[PDB]
């Protein structure tokens, strides 16, 4: 041989005096450093080195060539630096946003793992959903995001990597008139607390009513937290949807039941999204990884 | 001079982003809404929107007036919503945000007070914190919010009712290594999940840290959603601050424990932050005076 | 109606005490402001003036109303302002490249008609070639250029629309040795000074050379100034090829000499190119079509 | 550790923008060339190029780095190429920028003369200014700036050797108002074409009304082409700065006149420009010493 370390090892020459000892010094082949250096003195059509009782010295072509050799190992030298120093603030740090299934089972399990693999990344978590988080991932302040979509509707910028089927649960008071119900058709006059989803908030409620063939829900209230939602839904006479983990892990569990009806509900898929054309740090690859281990 | 149901279509072309999707929405012909567009743009001698791969964009123009075209519109149906509660017809909507202390504890019960007493207004709540919730107030399309921050700092055209003096605790997982610590100094080297302020992710323990004469703390990751922080906390050793209403209501409670320290920390207060300059309707007033009587 | 105008008649009524008063003062019809104040009480169902001896007065639900109202006049004239503020520095200037044929012969008549029409646009004009003006086309930083480019290889980014069809002489001192050959053959030894070109340096005479069966021509040096070639050519006895508006049109005419050969030359084409999706000002357009006028 | 050619085929890639494009010039196979550019990226760990709808681009790591390979890869030649000219064999390439002044006069008889005693030296001009120049000169990409600049503004890691004092004249039309002014406030209320300087367009003229206590002068136009700019200034009634060597040498003399001003204008000195820590090749000395010898 590489030409930059011919060119280093023209540089030991002129402080040691010596083509062997500047081999032996930076660990290259005699045989093979005498070679590359005729290589060059026969590609530049002159001698680079003249031999003296001591051991080598620069010709004057060797003290013109050695002014432009020091440039470019400096020059290499910086190079590197510099993609090290942007490559290690890239690769340094991370941030995504997830969904509540995803925060509330598999992030906590996924983050402890992954901070004892990569314990130099800052990693940067907030909540999202789709499509609120698609302008973020596409000008690139979000790097990645873990929500539920449906796939024929995410942009053609995104790649989409499925990470956990989601259950949707009803969800009222422990004491709710209608927690025993066995039929959609029997809430069709219930007041909802419509929660958040990837086509708006109640989507689901309002695509399970006309799929099975109801009017519209009535709207009770709209509530995008899901944060808020459990307590909200524990202190009035509201149902709503919420993921399954979220039931299960709420500061409410005492005050709710979920109503188990024989009609089924959707199961969302929820997606690793992000740019399809942006490189991903090993980190992200990573902690990725992580997420995928814990979300089974 | 512009015309009111332009606005409208404009703001519906925006959420949707294209033309033949909004026109779908607001039952009209994809020429007709063209035509409104265009002379709204022919008569502001300006572009509003651009072609797409994806649809429709909103230009530089476009992007400007869309504050000022959100205000108008959500003004003129607050002064409707306004007028009709005014001959006891209590019907309309209210936009809101809060953060977590209010949203586990005063919310739920106020809520439900306030449904009791005006069935018919449609309430829509979600998460927020200042300063990200400030433009949201300007352009009108959040009626108020309810988070912490600092009197001194708010904006001049915003007007802040103080609601609830909140309390911090640091918590770590139930077995933690300093779970016995008593001093902040003792925690020095731990590392911290930085959890929301309105100065920004951990400004609460930086600032507690630099008070008490410390170093800078350890970052050890940084969490925006209070909805993941406990969880995080109680499957690692990271060490965070929360409200203490988050502190007693979350899922993971049994594995986490409150450091008694016997240093203090600080109280953040709680506003009601609105745009000043807005008549506050009769319905969100209403919904005001059951937060502030759940939130003491 | 429009409702603005009913707004700001509403306020002028508060302000004088009288609805045709109001009307008569901002030229609007009497009947027409009486019918439309009406239909906007049936909207909102409550009266906003009541009748007195004096002429009228708001209601307490006409007072609620107005606060309304001077928000949504005032809001609107903000819009208008800010969006006549950066219309205006759009309107305003005008950035642009030329390659030399034009800037030679039609820009400086263009450009003395365009500022009578045009007083105050301040015009802002560069040499520029193609594709070099590609990245700055495509960012914004160029609003159009005036350039030879060959159809079939202009980025589809960009629209192209011909301005005029230009010729190539081929140029030497006034006594070369070859001033009167008839064929390009016979100058298959000459050194050429390279001249600027869409496909690179010397890319005409190359492309010449290659199509009437000739060898590679002799570079003699590269010369991407037309600003320079003239004088350079002048005082040496390299041939090169020029627009035949820049060699009518150059310091050194009395030192040099085309040379009018029988084997024809290209007539490269002069586009005004620019990016298809980007709205082009009313003085953009104004200027190009006086270019226009003056290429032919 | 970085290779050589692989470095000159990533400025390759960037010049064409496509890896097909470029494999195509370099004569080699598609996947030839991604295995070498993969082997520097994958040993960088850092991704230098993106796949485009148009080919590929530079990541920002990979316009970081460019400057790098870059100046290596012109050094490297720069290296084989005074090695060669100090046995002799006067072989190379010197690419430089020049101002209007040096092209007009100075820069024709200068060349003929070096190309004379260097017949074998490949030469490249191109019109240039400072501070534009700068990053290029920075890079290795041009060997010298023959511009004006003022002294102690000149960046640190630049070398300034003064080449020419120039000598400004203000021109108009033949038959200009102003024609027989013969003093600066005179031309108050004229109109005028901004031209180039080191400190932006129009900067001579701004300067000058400046310390003659004068108002800024009106900007008519901004004309960065010097080219373009006698023309402008002959078919309207816009005044401008420009060298007086400029004033002779265009091609639009009959129909302009210098003003007779007795107030003094301004005489930039004209630098040859350099990366100072870059040892000048003898061929570019040589042409140096040329431009030197005719610019007296
Ligand atoms: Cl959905
Ligand atoms: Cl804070
Ligand atoms: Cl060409
Ligand atoms: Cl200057």
């Amino acid at each position: 041989m590489l030409k930059l370390q011919t060119l280093q090892a023209l540089i030991c020459i002129e402080e040691v005096g010596s083509l062997r000892a500047a081999a032996q010094l930076l660990h290259l082949s005699q045989p093979a450093l005498s070679a590359a250096i005729q290589q060059l003195e026969d590609e530049l059509k002159a001698p680079l080195l003249v031999r003296t009782k001591r051991g080598v010295s620069l010709t004057s072509f060797g003290q013109a060539f050695m002014k432009h050799a020091r440039l470019i190992v400096t020059e290499s030298r910086r190079a590197q630096e510099e993609i090290g120093q942007l490559r290690g603030r890239w690769e340094g740090h991370i941030t995504f946003a997830a969904s509540p299934a995803i925060a509330l089972a598999a992030l906590p399990l996924a983050l402890a793992s992954f901070a004892r693999e990569f314990p130099d990344v800052t990693v940067n978590v907030r909540d999202g959903m789709y499509p609120a988080v698609s302008p973020q991932l596409r000008d690139g302040t979000l790097d990645f995001a873990l929500t539920a979509a449906h796939k024929h509707d995410i942009d053609t910028d995104l790649e989409a990597q499925p990470l956990y089927v989601s259950d949707v649960v009803i969800v009222g008071q422990r004491q709710h008139p209608m927690a025993n119900a066995t039929r959609l058709a029997e809430l069709q006059e219930c007041r909802w607390a419509f929660s958040s989803a990837p086509r708006g908030p109640g989507a689901i409620i309002r695509n399970a009513f006309a799929r099975y063939g109801l009017p519209e829900p009535k709207l009770g209230l709209v509530c995008e937290s899901f944060l808020a939602l459990p307590g909200v839904v524990a202190h009035s006479d509201l149902l709503t949807t919420m993921p399954r983990t979220l039931y299960e892990r709420n500061a409410f569990k005492d005050q709710l039941c979920s109503i188990p009806l024989q009609d089924a509900l959707p199961n969302p898929t929820i997606y690793v999204l992000r740019r399809h054309d942006l490189p991903v740090t090993p980190a992200a690859a990573g902690l990725i990884r992580w997420i995928q281990h814990h979300a089974l």
